[PDB]
């Protein structure tokens, strides 16, 4: 076993490659999407993770696409992630944050001005949000029609991204993680089907990889490269989004480029939480011939299944969402190979402590 053994990720060292996954549970304050002192305890209770990837997080507000989501543009908000981070670092953890721009899976009653959300083009994702209702509870409601951005928008996007890193950094954070994944902006862009531009940003896969490369060089350019990770979700079908007729050809494609960029890690969500097709070794094989960095594995990764390929020197580190969830200590239990609390889906989003601080560690 070799899950258990330290790993250096860009300007850190994680201890362990039991990672936490990215996970959304909205239960930030509103108004303001606010970090809470529950989400701090949240995070705390997780510390012994190898890495701790953050809920995906707003680098504007009109990157907010889900109620009770937090942002990282805002004083307040950096002041509320500055005591989050202190938290798991006082724990000896260490904590990315997941930046993102939902993009067209959002809705315009949370839209700056209450307008419609913008995507690379003018087309509706056909999926539904998480919204509040009159008591705060969390509601499902079909995504708004988006606006398709304009040419002289996209410099404003890379800024945001830019800035958000910035507060990161102020912030506390050991690294940051872009969402190039699931159906949001930045897969909005990289993807044919939900991209239909004419300009330099559409057609061609340099094209459609266009902006996300210039949010990673900015990024870059703000922080360093060994602060920097990016997730992506280029095989399959995610939230309405697939990757075209040649995923595999461009997701190569993109690897190479980011590859020059020497960044931190590359997160591979292999695949949406309703299935999808697996990863051939071989393909695997092609990332990582292509990719200097470490890279993360997450779908519906076991324990056995993470050694496994970890022990083939495919990938160096596993995401684990759902477990982590319901377990706080997974490093203990997965090392102990002790029994797992059972999960609550019911209570994965929004609601309060119920589901959230309360799964016991061992
Ligand atoms: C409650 C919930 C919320 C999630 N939120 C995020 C998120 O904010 N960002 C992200 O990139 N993926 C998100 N995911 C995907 C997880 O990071 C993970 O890749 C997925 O749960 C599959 O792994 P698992 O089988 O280990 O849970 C979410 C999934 C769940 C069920």
């Amino acid at each position: 076993e070799k899950l258990f053994t330290p790993l250096k990720v860009g300007a850190v060292t994680a201890p362990n490659r039991v990672f936490m996954a990215p996970l959304t549970r909205l239960r930030s304050i509103e108004p303001g999407d606010i970090p809470t002192p529950l989400m701090g305890e949240y995070y705390r209770q997780r510390a012994s993770a190898g890495l701790i990837i953050s809920e995906a997080t707003q680098i504007s507000a009109q990157a907010k696409g889900y109620a009770g989501a937090p942002g990282l543009h805002s004083p307040e908000q950096i002041a509320a992630w500055k005591k989050i981070t202190a938290g798991v670092h006082a724990e000896d953890g260490r904590i990315a944050v997941q930046l993102w721009h939902t993009g067209r899976i959002s809705h315009s009653s949370i839209q700056p001005g209450g307008q419609a959300p913008v995507s690379a083009s003018a087309l509706n994702a056909n999926t539904r949000t998480s919204l509040r209702d009159e008591n705060g509870n969390a509601i499902r409601v079909d995504t708004t029609t988006p606006r398709a951005l304009e040419l002289d928008e996209i410099p404003g996007i890379v800024n945001d991204f830019r800035q958000a890193v910035a507060n990161a950094r102020e912030a506390g954070f050991d690294l940051v993680e872009l969402h190039s994944a699931h159906g949001y902006l930045l897969h909005q862009f990289l993807s044919p089907s939900s991209n239909q531009r004419t300009d330099q940003y559409g057609g061609s896969v340099e094209n459609r990889a266009r902006l996300v490369l210039e949010v990673v060089d900015a990024v870059c350019n703000e922080w360093s490269a060994d602060r920097i990770g990016i997730r992506v979700s280029p095989i399959g079908t995610f939230q309405n989004v697939d990757n075209g007729p040649n995923e595999e050809a461009d997701a190569l494609y993109l690897i190479e480029e980011l590859a020059k960029r020497g960044i931190a890690y590359l997160h591979m969500s292999e695949t949406d939480l309703a299935g999808g097709k697996p990863y051939s070794e071989a393909f695997r094989q092609k990332v990582r011939e292509r990719f200097h960095g470490v890279i993360i594995g997450a779908g519906a990764y076991t324990a056995e299944k993470a050694e496994d390929l970890i022990g083939k020197g495919l990938i160096d580190a596993v995401a684990f969402g759902r477990d982590y969830i319901a377990n706080p200590d997974l490093v203990a239990r997965l090392q102990k190979k002790a029994e797992l609390n059972p999960q609550r889906p019911e209570s994965f989003y929004g609601g309060g402590a119920e589901g959230y601080t309360d799964y016991p560690s061992l």
